[PDB]
């Protein structure tokens, strides 16, 4: 069994094409998990995580600010305390358009990697 | 499957009770279901003041996180307390229970493979 503080691990910085403004955490990944793999992402003022697909799910919990969720089309935000599924291939992504950090729990099946 | 996202407040869910032989003072909310996931379910649980997950132990793990209070975690041997933001990862057959010393609701997430239920 592992007890952790989550901001303890060491968060990834991201800044490619399709993401900037985004660290991630790898809370329990590949090493551990049996099935599934828990994140935690923050955003940044600013950051994106464009729109994107992959053949996997997303179980998102947002733990702090208010998260923009990039639809197909469009887009919605919402906050603190909502959970989000994402169906497998559904196109999403996620924008922070606050002057605050923006976090959120993401867990993906093990085959979507950690 | 079916395509599209749902986005929800947690809390939009209503509390149900857990009464169970080894479970007192608890209410859980299933976030993602049975009758959505592909392959692992979202609940929150609520612990109530003085409430218990007695010591137990199952054929599939537990991924935590602690989002309100101060959770009093059962190991086979002892016990630890954690708070808002900590993750547990519970191995299978790994023996675990959770308790709430304090006078307010202890919440966590908890993540499980589907094929252990909702
Ligand atoms: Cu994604
Ligand atoms: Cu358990």
């Amino acid at each position: 069994m592992i007890l952790k503080r989550a901001y303890d691990v060491t968060p990834q910085k991201i800044s490619t094409d399709k993401v900037r403004g985004v660290r991630k955490r790898v809370l329990i990944g590949l090493k551990d998990a049996p099935n599934f793999v828990m994140r935690l992402f923050t955003v940044e003022p600013g950051g994106l995580i464009d729109r994107h697909s992959h053949p996997w799910e997303h179980e998102i919990f947002v733990l702090k600010g208010k998260l923009t969720v990039l639809k197909e089309q469009g887009e919605e935000t919402v906050e603190e305390g909502f959970y989000i599924f994402v169906e497998p291939n559904e196109i999403h992504g996620f924008r922070n358009d606050t002057d605050s950090e923006v976090e959120f729990l993401c867990l993906i099946p093990k085959e979507g990697g950690e």
